[PDB]
């Protein structure tokens, strides 16, 4: 329990104690804000010149999956924490703290790295699970029903409106929204402004 790891746990406690101060509310608006917090990272990575595709999927039981083709969150052991950079970044994430479960897959160094968390707490050390010829970041998360008491069900039209807006505002980025909650009836909208 180093000073860094203690700071992490205190940070998770603070976010879960007063979630509304971080994401505005714990209502339906707050639930959808989780998606924008993650997608904003991918947008910045695109604007920095390293990504051009973002995919948002509403998966079974209202998991959200966000994928980009950026550089991938770094996995090198950093100086401050002595932990992989990706773990440090995600253990300070408000979305992670307010999710009952969160998973990351980083495609980087021709390797796929995986870590999972519950309420921000890593469930195991970052591990290599496969290989890849792509780079990018995949985040899957399930909003915490203890925090989001009114609803944990996403509204497709709400996500659609803002995703369309984000593509219009950030030209060149292909942004795709897909609803896979009903496997028999799957909806997809893909936006790409020139
Ligand atoms: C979905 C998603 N995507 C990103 C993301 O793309 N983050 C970038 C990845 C590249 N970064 C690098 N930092 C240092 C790098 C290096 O090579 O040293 S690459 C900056 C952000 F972390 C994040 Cl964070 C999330 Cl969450
Ligand atoms: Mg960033
Ligand atoms: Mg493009």
């Amino acid at each position: 329990y180093g000073a860094g790891q203690i700071q992490v746990l205190e940070g998770l406690e603070a976010v879960r104690k007063r979630p509304g101060m971080y994401i505005g509310s714990t209502s339906e608006r707050g639930l959808h804000h989780l998606v924008w917090e993650i997608v904003d990272n991918s947008i910045d990575e695109a604007l920095a010149g390293y990504a051009n595709q973002i995919e948002v999927v509403i998966e079974k039981d209202n998991w959200i999956k966000v994928t980009d083709n950026g550089r991938g969150i770094p996995v090198d052991i950093q100086e401050k924490m002595g932990r992989p950079a990706v773990e440090v970044i995600l253990t300070s994430s408000v979305v992670n703290a307010l999710s009952q479960d969160l998973e990351v897959y980083v495609h980087r160094n021709e390797t796929i790295y995986h870590q999972a968390y519950k309420k921000g707490v890593p469930q195991f050390d970052l591990k290599e699970v496969g290989t890849t010829d792509k780079t990018g970041t995949v985040i899957r998360f399930k909003a915490d029903g203890e925090i989001f008491t009114e609803t944990t069900v996403y509204n497709y039209e709400t996500l659609q409106q803002r995703i369309r807006e984000l593509a219009f505002l950030n030209k060149g980025i292909q942004i795709t929204l897909r609803d896979e909650r009903d496997e028999e009836n799957v909806r997809e909208d893909s936006y790409h402004y020139e």
